[PDB]
């Protein structure tokens, strides 16, 4: 049928965008935003792969099969899935978990080791899979009945609470690479506190030459950004500041052992990959429900803020419920690739916007180059240090730790969302992202919840005329009745802004027409609808040989007059 | 200081009536009604005791001690505190998994066996009076942070169909002793379905003799109980129809061997006791957390809707806070005379109603009456049949079950009250009470959440005035929007329904000025109370000296004319 094809036609948005592609505009500008963010994503891959108790290898295959997916079946134009620190996170609380620390050594090394990867690094991946396919499933669950029309819950302060307590601990999660130390895996209800005491107690294990690194790459880094930005007007371009720190720390690191001299950590080995698909381990698929669950939900969330941001920017329309579908695609597909969680960051967001990308081509582009690091510039990424790679984690997580800025427009406007914002944020940090989320989202509820039963319910307008604001449900329901009765041989309820109600809605509004009865006082009703009509005369017994409904405030002055 | 005082007074509310009391016309009523409550309290503790897995003796303190602590700190005229069947029914689920019936035999009957009841009958006691005491001091707790206002949540179909199905879940239980045939603790998320197959598969192992004497029972019962009411007007009493079945049955299992020869079950020994009374064992209050949390839930919320019923029938103000100390206080108290959880039972106040009680001094001359119970008729129960009692109390269950007819109403009125009884039922039927009472409250809340982006925002009324009915929360935020630009040289938006909003809201108002200023269409506003200009002004950088905020639709109709 037509509409089935219509159905079809609707879930596939590239083709809404590829046939009425133009290469006079939109090409010079998507060729550049993707080779800008094929660095960025290449940099990320690496260091959410690592965050993610993982081998750096395998982030970089999270930084091309989801975005492939995401072109195919995404709406927003200017988002770029990958790696995602606040999803790595939580994969790595199950891949420590199911997988210590305590299995490293005495592996076997072959019998289907992929790649050239150890032991004990295929059994930590699997894992990761296995968490990013229940996470695709339970996505794609939540597209089928279709939840994407309840978003409207998570609201813009608890989205940035939630983003700024996951920069802070993500900023936490990168201190021992600056610092040069090695810890164990610190993580629970309080680890945010426990790992800066391991750093204080072990204040004298520091290495003084990554300290050193770290400090000089970020000041260049923060120079260089903040310094570009404000004079955009006559540097109509973006410096790849990056790319070059990279090349320059690489280059230092081989034209010397500063990788035995000055005892340093660099990446490892990085080989030349992408494997056969294997499907994952689904005997695990029961003890990560609750990584799965909260990879799930934060990434959905954090990906369609920026998706609905985008669409606000560029006056276009988006669909809350297609980036379920997309977002459930692009990490079942990733699984079976050996990918870790998948959604999208703001700092990409924010260089594709600071570049002047239009479709998603640039994000198409950028995958074309990260083919070329698998194959060809992978045994390349030898000799860059840790140091460097945290660096650029810390100054790209710029975007998401400004957003204190917020609480002084909250505190000016609601001061109601301003609490949510720091209890939200105080949560995050103690606990985690899930945590904060599903804290903030209670929070916001119970709080509107408990502001239906203490405000004004009628208004009186200029026999007496009072109009019927609010919706009548339970919330509200008591309060409307005192609100009544303090108002007290006529009465014209103007039912205009009544809308909807339910049972104890037209309970009370029955207890009222009663009440108002027995103290001589005649209560004449209005538009009220005609469902409302129907229910109050069934359940007062109302007879309808007795003028009590009129259809305006004016035929009941009439009905006065008589 | 004087609100110290007023505070303390208030706590007390037995002061508002004790010195008012009028033993003209508030007296031979009162009396009445205590003697016709004593003989259905013993029966319900009995009955309801042997129901929460413990001596049937327990069940007559349960029905002394928290009748006066009530009576002392409670709001509600025709309430009477007592056993409770919902309540026990959660406490024998602690009952039995803490001391499962396989120690039963090999005690040692000394060593500090109150009473003269043997071992493993105190250590479920001891069991109950824990799950008794921590649900007190639960329901104090719940007293000091004022959640007694936070109860407009639980609404009257939820509590309709919860006690429905816990009505046809005590009916289930009650059914081996009238057909005579033994059953082992039969328990969980589907039990009331597994009571019917033992039930049916055993079908051969039933008793006749039980099976007769429980038809007759319950024939004579039904048929004097519905015969008394439809001639009240003739017979200006109530018959005490219950007291003469007692004493027949229990006379004519004496002058027979009706226990050994018609192999029946009857009540077992009832010593003579009110004992000193002892700490419960704190030892357990970690095992009993949920149980705990049931019964100070369920109890609370049954008691609750009874004291509300009164105070709507009899024309008197009651406070919802109140019962949460008054319930609290009865169980700590009462967890030390070794009880089982307790809260007021429908039937109680039912008989009140019919009786004609006027204060809780009839709650109190039925504990004079129980006392004796206890010193002097206590041996003498020793020969009443177990399905006599169970004729009793399922006849007593009539109008917890009778409240089917309630859909009807729902479904002539709501039919979304309808969907949400019927849910509720079906979820009290499989799972339990509590479970219900979660299930209907969250069902409730989701419901109306999910109703508000789903309504209509504003009102056109007959430049063009539109008025806004509903506060703009994050419910409705987004759908308002779409019912604006969809009604579209200017407008007026008239502001005297919208009462309160949050950041949201305000975002969404500014953004509905800002769209319409670059579509040339001016919007002046309205009243806007005061902090919804302060808050627009700020957010939307609005100037002082540019006329958008006035004080009535008819001065910015003025405003027009110039
Ligand atoms: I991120
Ligand atoms: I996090
Ligand atoms: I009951
Ligand atoms: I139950």
């Amino acid at each position: 049928c037509e509409d089935i094809i219509q159905w079809c036609r609707r879930r596939l948005p590239i083709l809404d965008w590829a046939p009425h592609y133009n290469l006079k505009e939109n090409l010079l500008p998507d060729t550049v935003s993707g080779i800008m963010l094929a660095v960025q994503q290449v940099t990320q891959g690496l260091a959410f792969a690592v965050l993610s108790s993982v081998h750096p290898v395998f982030g970089l295959y999270g930084s091309l099969f989801p975005a492939i997916i995401y072109a195919i079946f995404g709406m927003g134009h200017h988002v770029a899935t990958g790696t995602f620190a606040l999803t790595s996170l939580i994969s790595a609380n199950a891949v420590e978990r199911i997988v210590p620390q305590n299995m490293q050594n005495l592996t076997t090394q072959s019998n289907t080791s992929v790649l050239g990867l150890s032991d004990f690094e295929m059994q930590r991946i699997h894992v990761a899979a296995a968490v990013s396919f229940l996470g695709g499933v339970i996505q794609v669950a939540m597209f089928v009945l279709q939840l994407g029309s309840a978003t409207f819950v998570v609201t813009e302060p608890v989205i940035s609470a939630m983003t700024t307590g996951a920069a802070t601990h993500v900023v936490t999660s990168q201190v021992k690479y600056l610092l040069g130390m090695k810890m164990p895996y610190i993580s629970g209800p309080l680890g945010f506190f426990y790992i800066y005491a391991y750093v204080f107690e072990n204040i004298k294990s520091v290495r003084l030459e990554a300290l050193l690194l770290s400090l000089l790459s970020i000041v260049v880094l923060v120079l260089v950004k903040e310094l570009n930005e404000q004079f955009k007007r006559k540097i109509k371009v973006v410096l790849p500041v990056d790319l070059v720190l990279i090349i320059a720390a690489s280059f230092a690191c081989y034209c010397t052992n500063m990788e035995n001299t000055y005892g340093l950590e660099v990446v490892g080995h990085i080989p030349q990959g992408i494997p056969s698909p294997r499907a994952p381990p689904m005997n695990i698929l029961s003890a990560v429900i609750t990584e799965a669950f909260g990879v799930a939900l934060v990434g959905y969330v954090a990906s369609l803020a920026l998706a609905q941001g985008s669409a606000k920017k560029f006056k276009y329309s988006i669909d809350d419920n297609q980036e379920f579908l997309a977002h459930g695609l692009s990490n079942i597909v990733s699984s079976f690739f050996f990918c870790i969680p998948s959604a999208a960051a703001m700092g990409r967001t924010a260089g594709l916007y600071s570049t002047g990308a239009k479709t998603q081509v640039a994000c198409l582009i950028s995958c074309i180059f990260v083919l070329i690091v698998i194959y060809a510039i992978g045994p390349l990424l030898y000799w860059l240090p840790m140091c460097v790679l945290a660096s650029i984690i810390v100054v790209g997580l710029k975007g998401m730790l400004i957003q204190f800025r917020d609480l002084k427009k909250y505190w000016n406007v609601d001061k109601i969302d301003w609490g949510i914002w720091v209890s939200t944020y105080v949560f995050t940090i103690c606990f985690a992202a899930n945590v904060g989320l599903l804290f903030g989202v209670v929070c916001t509820i119970a709080i509107v919840i408990g502001r239906f039963p203490r405000a004004m319910t009628v208004s009186i307008k200029n026999v007496k005329i009072i109009s019927i604001n609010n919706p009548l449900v339970f919330l509200n329901a008591k309060k409307f009745y005192t609100d009544l009765m303090n108002m007290i041989c006529y009465l014209i309820l103007d039912c205009s802004g009544f809308t909807f109600f339910d049972y104890s809605g037209v309970s009370m509004l029955v207890e009222v027409y009663m009440d108002c009865k027995g103290r001589s006082v005649d209560v004449l009703l209005a538009h009220c609808t005609a469902s409302l009509i129907k229910a109050m005369t069934y359940y007062g017994n109302l007879d309808s040989e007795k003028p009590i409904f009129f259809e305006s405030v004016s035929a009941a002055i009439s009905h006065i007059h008589s």
